[PDB]
């Protein structure tokens, strides 16, 4: 066209790539983070399960109503990931969900993936599929209210099987990287999530190591697809001990190793990262990210994207009774913003600890 | 047991030998692949010249035609279908895979969901299918296939540094992608990564090209542990552009493309079966019989051919089964002629 | 617990624990580098222009001016000296080593061998220097040397699509090599890859070249293993082309050169030392101020200058041992202003 | 100028492509193989050793005349492989070396490299030496006779440490790259030997695994520096067992193993590859190489760079004594046929394969 350095990728047009900054700064706000409420229905069906409860479509949208219609939400959430059903759907009021966003002033978002396959080669190393027909479905869903998109890729450790892979590596680095630039194209804001798996008896430095390899893999895929960093966010695992470690770390080591690996791996571009929590309870989810950022004020926005760690009580606290709403919002805003106060670096939770005297 | 980790594993013994097996008969000695994968929507152009509707109806008796021609399987191996095709059921009621069977032809399927374009590039082309492909693969094996068709495409633009590296990368990890899905799928992968030869490029650079983008899909397909053994690669000759940058002859196309290929293509690689793109029925021959006069090769060097083998059995045919035997007489004609041309046996008529 | 193998090994604490203290120390706040590395064949070139003989009683005078300058210390936290400087003496028989211990300076060596053509491109250049290199690191932090400096260099030529692959991998490669061998051997390296401002190219092409060879050198550093947070990145700033047309102002230079790093350079990484290239003393201080003008930056933002504070420094000197006073005021001068370009706070007021 | 494609590597100037070509073709020649005497002076004194003999440059000339002199090597030997101090080394009797190569019209070769050192942040897996200054010596080396070179570098298999790690895999390989690719501009066809050790007791598939794995690696860092394939030649490995694996391989698997490991990776552009043979017996060098050759005909030239495997027995009757050359010499020829005849996949020597094992009775009619 112009003739330039022409072996490198294009840029997105200043209006597509000016929205696309806006929408990613506004997802990670001071004080802020996202809710994942984008369980599929097979998903959305086992917690139904717990508490005896049918699911059923009018269920499903109370729910995600009592989640999204909750006063004062909008205080500690900045964007709400929704699954495609929903993002459609109405309450039994007949008002649109989206709305009910929108009035909180909640930025709404859309699970983009069609989920996951084996890697043929590997010893069942997982591939995530959608990138056929997510242009098209990417225009939909903006014009449907949706302004950022979620991909969920799974990489495991296994040391002994030298598991997580070089395929596995760049399979899910190159599908994030394909599906961050056909989302941004589109006008929506790419998560782009490699999950490592918590699973394993490895240790928290293990974690770091195969952490750091995924994130600088993901980043140069990135680079290759032309994504702008600056219209994107990054969901990663936090850097743990696998579950069936025999040295049980502690909240502050969680805190340095995942500091450090984003510190050598995540270009200040990148406006935030919305950790997902894993297997984490709803407290250690809230005392990690704590943690997280206690250890300073980062070159990028530290945050939350958070389902079960946002969601687990008020379920239980709900059990399908409209008569319980009330109480089950009470509980979301209590763990909203005990995760607002976690991205501070001020969430106490509930040594120092001294026996004084006197003079 | 104490495997070398860090490595694309091995098929099950089962599925890689069933593959080779396949990938051989596909370049039987004097034999080539019928590309009979048209589209609704590339068929109805076709039938757009013969003045028909295209109906169901029309284009059953069409492949009917060719499928159903006595003696087609001494010059063809295989023949690449549409998915509706591999299904389908001719006017008496006869599955059209039973006619290839019945005639010794191995039945193939499309499987790619046509292009889209790479965001970031000036519109490079991205080939979409992987989505669901394990679970159509197990299926098109229950219908009869036993290979697989994954078209890509790059295009030559010199000043625009097309291939890009982008364009090169995304292609070559599809097609690897494609080509391992398949195979654990138990279907031989035809890997085509056609570079149009769109433009007024020499054939020197369309050769440093093809180099370039082969060592570069041969890397992806290694990466992702594709049995070459199993597969087969579907190229383009290396020709000057269609703007005839000083139009280059016959024999510099078959050295350009036998040296690209013997710098790039591995002999596990059983053989390559070369797309026509926008060359006449002759030319297809012609340069064909031009790249296996360079004598006997490390593989097979075939064909490919669906509109270099289809062009004239339009015309002899007009819809009207009248010409059912007028047609099918045209058919077996040029798939002679490119069974010679694979043998190095074919003037043509006279040179 | 057993390691994931698959990924290069950590350094021992205590040596990543000193590199770590050392590249922190090179980017103090309000601090920079002073490039004194000058080879025979370059300073020869200096000394002609103030009608020396480059002798080397001549070099030591030089090098005993700029090192022995009281204060200096203050604006320079290292200085990067060529071989013979290192194990050099003065006049008075006193180490010049010495002079920077004094000043509470760290010494630093240029350990590359320079540059020679990779065959199979048009001129691109790979850096010399990985043979014995181990060696000579061992034997240079015995001399006092605490950090390293190896230069690379591209050609942004957009008609000859300059910094070709086989370019920017070379560079990106023999960089990540260097930097492991030096860290290994307890030396901070200084890794330049300079991208040269010839050329009519405008300043955004300047950052998509600069972007992409900057990801491909760090993507090369964490193959190697290189630890970010003991190493140090002595890059071009982003400028358009020499020969241009543009009246480029100082304030596009610092947006660009500043977004370019942001899109590119991790936060453990703790400092740039920018190359002032062809840029004029004041050029080099004014850039610099602009970019630090652009609010408080996850890494130090700071210099490595040779010519940019050398310049005036050498001639207000012209050899003479009187005007060794006088041209140590016009050092101290320069490293102040630069030292205040680092703060954002350096004379430059047109607005 | 004219554009063509920019993001490739440029072509050898046609007089260069064309003279690294047949000088390729020569060193794989129907029936010829390459003798590596390229021995530094501190790898030929541990072999003068066990013949009791010193190591002096009179010794070691009279050692590479003894081999460079036999009349009618040339017959089983395309080229030598020198050390540099040989190659502008002369006899007691004044005549240059490389003189006793011409008259036998075997082509000189040269060893490049500088040898190995640690990358660091592996555990101690080898770097090679020697892309420094390396231009300015090939240009000496051609003016000196020598038409092709030598570059070892060294890969280890150690499953448990993840043991040729990507790292190693890329240093060795892009290493090469450079090697072959500077040699070429200077006239010289560049041997790539990616040595993959024997040690440890793996199994022959997990050889296979990795030698496969390497050598796409080392090919593709060829294809990007530009190197020719045509005027290069490559100095693998054999796919073998482990040294300690159980006590079991058979030299048919050898053979097949290492001939499918090549067919997936190596083009058939390039002419010929040119086995090394590590710790194989002189016997054994042979016969795996002849059940390579007895895989039908190849789409390269598969031949033999032998150092070890053709010196051993020479050296041992030898025993550095004026006397004993002819009946040295005698083992030389014996030792080049025997390898000449293991390329046509026609050497017999004491076993000849499988069967059944004599004992027949002959009922005629």
């Amino acid at each position: 066209h112009c003739t330039e350095y022409m072996n490198a990728p294009k840029k997105l047009p200043a209006d597509v790539a000016e929205e696309l900054a806006t929408t990613a700064q506004k997802l990670v706000q001071a004080g802020k983070g996202i809710l994942a409420a984008d369980e599929s229905t097979q998903t959305i069906k086992k917690r139904f399960d717990n508490i005896k409860l049918e699911n059923t479509i009018e269920n499903r949208a109370s729910y995600r109503d009592l989640l999204f219609g909750t006063k004062g939400l909008g205080k500690f959430i900045s964007g709400a990931i929704l699954f495609e059903e929903t993002l459609f759907q109405k309450n039994e009021a007949g008002v649109p969900m989206v709305n009910l966003l929108h009035n909180e002033n909640i930025i709404p978002g859309i699970k983009v993936d069609k989920g996951l396959v084996n890697i043929p080669c590997t010893d069942e190393e997982k591939s995530t599929q959608g990138l056929d027909g997510l242009a098209e479905r990417c225009k939909e869903y903006y014009k449907a209210g949706a302004r950022f998109a979620k991909w969920r890729t799974v990489l495991v450790i296994d040391t002994a099987k030298g598991k997580p892979t070089d395929l596995s590596i760049h399979e899910t680095a190159w599908g994030l990287a394909r599906y961050a630039s056909i989302c941004q194209q589109n006008r929506l804001v790419p998560i782009v999530e490699p999950e490592i798996l918590a699973d394993g008896p490895h240790s928290i430095e293990v974690c770091a190591v195969v952490t750091q390899k995924v994130l600088s893999c993901v980043f140069k895929a990135l680079q290759e697809n032309g994504v702008l960093l600056e219209g994107a966010l990054l969901k990663p695992n936090m850097v743990t001990a696998g579950y069936e470690c025999t040295a049980k770390t502690t909240t502050q080591d969680v805190g340095f190793l995942t500091v450090r690996t984003l510190r050598r791996t995540v270009p200040p571009a990148l406006p935030g990262v919305v950790f997902l929590s894993g297997g984490q309870s709803e407290e250690e989810a809230s005392v990690n990210l704590n943690s997280i950022n206690a250890l300073g004020p980062h070159p990028w926005a530290l945050t939350f994207s958070y389902g079960r760690a946002l969601q687990a009580s008020v379920l239980n606290t709900w059990q399908g009774k409209k008569e319980n709403v009330a109480k089950a919002r009470e509980v979301l805003l209590q763990r909203a913003e005990a995760n607002s106060l976690a991205t501070y670096g001020k969430y106490k939770g509930g040594a120092g600890a001294s026996l004084y005297e006197k003079k």
